[PDB]
């Protein structure tokens, strides 16, 4: 039986920001998670793989198009498993610096899953037998989420996979079919097509991305229809059928599409099932999301719920723990993460801030578009990703900007200053800020000038 | 003899910002230039052909060290001249993209060399021998500059090099000299460095970089010195001497270095020498450069110089033709904050007031470092050597100074930049703890920073 | 002109934006519609969309 002040379930990013501001507040905090290594999801099957392999496959797909190594011969496909080769080393670094970061502060871990018992006692049990009684003052649930499986699909199957055992393929398929136009969904779409596979992506809409702006929808669906990516549109599954040699696919308008493997990436389920929240009068919904108010507080006044377990970013995760930990100790540390910055790491990269085209229209705001082209940009070139745009949404007559959305190379790395500026409170936010503002050149901020002139010209 | 409301000396980034700012004013400009195409040495012979090579250099590295690539083959070294042979599609892109936007906006070129008759008037000299006339109410001046030549240097050697004629190299050499420590110095050793050319760069000072931070300046010291650039500190040239298998070079305190190749580095003189000042009675000084008020104007009330002809920076040289600009047409700011970024691998780039400086005003600061060792981007970027230093008032948490030196630093000090022009509390180390960044990228290091100051701060 | 302005999404106004974005000229389309030429194809409406708007008709 040990005793803390709090303790958080989930060491993903939720959970460590959690740890880390109550610890950083005086208080004694405690880490419970049920993998045998630090770090989460977000690191073990989320962000960290999933971004290993995309990088590879942008790096693969820039040497086999750069004339400069042609001279060593023709181009050549690799194979999957020295493509996700790259990522072991990447986790293994995360997750020691995760643990050197928890060590560092005296943070007590515990590998096993968490059960509950009452509203201040808690269970952990290991795999092998630990049976350790927990008890702590405030309570952070970080649990994170688990990738949807249907009963009616055979995810059994050695051809069918989902999010998670995706990353247990060994061989690259020449055919794919992924269900879901989720942030998920594209992501592994856009890698599969960078590495030379058929993919036929299904989605349940007729616009992918609908939450994102018209145009960077319209974009990113030309550049995978232009990549080998076969998008069909207002689909709903039917039945999985698995075979031998392929997956077959029954849609509910008709077609039948076979390929060489399956992949599920529709919605995602909370992991809090195995917690036992009836021993504390919680309850969760049917996606298994856990209700918190601003405070990030659930129904017991002792027990706080950040990350996945209620926009299912890791970015957005971590800042929510922080908060619920902030709102824990009550030291001016909480705030409620509500413009989180959408981001999707295809090929090219996707970002967005603010409010879109759509909404604006709706709401009559009189508004202006400053549009700048990658095409035209001097790093886009000289890093031969010439497709690419930026659009800066702003205010006729204020010029504030109300939404800055980019679609190309290092969008999420260029959409933050956009952010900045838009965050600011009245006349601090300006578009005349990125032209009394010097940066630097040949980069892509300096597309933000040309933008905010193509704006300025249509401002009379 | 043709008419204008305002002329423009020079295409590159002044001289095409001072041009489009004026003809958004609904007047009409011309532009002149020396050399058959537009854009200047930001696109021909400066910033896009060393960023080029830069990038190239970076990519062989890249795929040299990668795991995934050694299955193929053995690593190949990479000649020159196919490292080179990228720039000219890029340049190529450029110019057509800069000639479109003149010929968009219906802007006249005179593609000759300018020269000064009057307060109003110009003289284009072509190659093939002609004056054509030109009158415009306003003059920009945007002549740039050119690679100083020393007389006791032979660079008719063809083994001797400055920063325009080094891209001339069709062999890679084994040993490699560099004189003077400057931007293009160290972005060059850098170069070299990568194509494993062992560079033996020499500085007149003690500390590389001696306007950068002190940290920012080792860091860059020890990873040089860890690519096989050996650097020599606190020597003067004497004298250069061409040998046909190589450049040896005699130093005045006595050192006496053998490379196959020599480069020049050490800064640059204004282009004012064939302008034909004197017919104006305008002056400029031993280095070349124009001396102007902060309105970018001259002695001469119609006559405004911008650019280089005057930080030095492709970016802020055309912010100061387009300031120059809307001072003509009345929109118009003095550029002084201009963020440093020195492109060597890996990048360094600052903003703001340096630590010593600081030190020196007994500003109570406090630093928040963020490595990116520990990054999640900089780790799956392989690039992990670097770091991010952000200097904050310790009592009203304001930002005085950001350096960044690694992978993307250019692009990570304009969130830092951005913060910083704010006024009062909004310019604030708390921002970073109160807004969402994109994960994993290389902004989070921010984050990490501001937890890093917030920890020392009581 | 130096700009231009475009009422409706029809065969004739699509067919003289291109035209004009062609000559060089920042054109500004108008449509009613959410979708340009929604009797089409979707991938057809999309990628002409992408080429108009990459070709400076906004
Ligand atoms: C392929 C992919 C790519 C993604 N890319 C991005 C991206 O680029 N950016 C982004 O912001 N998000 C991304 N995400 C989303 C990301 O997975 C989540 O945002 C993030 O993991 C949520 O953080 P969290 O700490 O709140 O939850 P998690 O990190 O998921 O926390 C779950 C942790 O709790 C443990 N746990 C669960 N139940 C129990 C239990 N009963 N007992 C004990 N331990 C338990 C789990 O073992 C795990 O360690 C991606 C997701 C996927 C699948
Ligand atoms: C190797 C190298 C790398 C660099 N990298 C960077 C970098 O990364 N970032 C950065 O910001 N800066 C960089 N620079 C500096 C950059 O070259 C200058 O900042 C830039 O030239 C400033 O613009 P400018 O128009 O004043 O200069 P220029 O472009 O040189 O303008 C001069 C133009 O006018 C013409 N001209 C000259 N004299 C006359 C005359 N008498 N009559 C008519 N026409 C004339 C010239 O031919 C030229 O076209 C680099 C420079 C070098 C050499």
């Amino acid at each position: 039986v040990y005793n803390y002040d709090v303790v958080v379930i989930g060491t993903g990013p939720a959970g460590e920001g959690a740890a880390m501001n109550a610890v950083k507040a005086g208080r004694k905090v405690a880490v419970v998670d049920d993998r045998p290594q630090v770090g989460g999801n977000c690191t073990h099957l989320g962000t960290i793989p999933s971004k290993a392999l995309r990088h590879s496959v942008r790096q693969i797909m820039q040497y086999n198009n750069n004339p400069l190594f042609r001279q060593i011969g023709e181009p050549r496909w690799f194979s999957f498993a020295d493509v996700l080769k790259s990522a072991e080393q990447v986790i293994a670094k995360q997750v020691s610096s995760r643990t050197g970061y928890y060590a560092r502060n005296r943070i007590d871990t515990f590998f096993g899953t968490a059960s509950f018992c009452d509203e201040h006692t808690i269970e952990v049990v290991h795999l092998n037998g630990m049976v350790e009684t927990l008890v702590a003052k405030q309570f952070v649930i970080a649990t994170g989420s688990r990738p949807y499986r249907p009963a009616d699909v055979d995810f059994t199957h050695p051809r069918i996979y989902d999010s998670d055992t995706i990353l247990s393929l060994g061989h690259t398929p020449r055919r794919l079919i992924i269900y879901g136009a989720g942030v998920i969904g594209c992501e592994y779409a856009s890698i599969f097509s960078g590495l030379g596979v058929l993919v036929d992506l299904i989605d349940n809409r007729d616009q992918l991305l609908s939450f994102l702006d018209d145009e960077i929808s319209d974009s990113l669906s030309y550049h995978l229809r232009n990549n080998n990516v076969l998008i069909r549109h207002n689909e709903e599954y039917e039945r999985v059928e698995g075979l031998d040699n392929g997956v077959i696919l029954h849609l509910k308008s008709g077609k039948k599409i076979k390929a060489d493997a399956f992949l599920w990436s529709n919605g995602r389920t909370g992991n809090t099932d195995k917690l036992g929240l009836e021993n504390i009068g919680l309850k969760a919904n049917g996606r298994g999301q856990i209700q918190v108010d601003e405070h990030y507080r659930t129904e017991v006044s002792n027990i706080y719920a950040a990350g996945d377990v209620i926009p299912s970013l890791a970015s957005a995760a971590y800042d929510q723990g922080r908060s619920a930990a902030g709102s824990i100790t009550e030291n001016d540390s909480w705030r409620f993460v509500d413009d989180v910055p959408t981001g999707i790491y295809t090929i090219p990269e996707i970002s967005s801030v603010g409010k879109t085209e759509r909404e604006l229209t709706q709401a009559k705001v009189p508004y202006e578009v400053g549009k700048a082209f990658f095409k035209g940009m001097a790093r886009a070139q000289i890093a031969v990703e010439k497709a690419g745009m930026l659009k800066i949404l702003f205010h006729r007559e204020t010029l504030e900007i109300l939404g800055v959305h980019c679609f190309g190379y290092q969008a999420s790395e260029i959409v933050h200053i956009g952010q900045a500026i838009m965050n600011q409170k009245g006349e601090a936010n300006t578009l005349k800020y990125f032209i009394n503002t010097t940066f630097n050149y040949p980069t892509m901020a300096e597309a933000y000038r040309v933008a905010a002139y193509d704006g300025l010209n249509r401002l009379f």
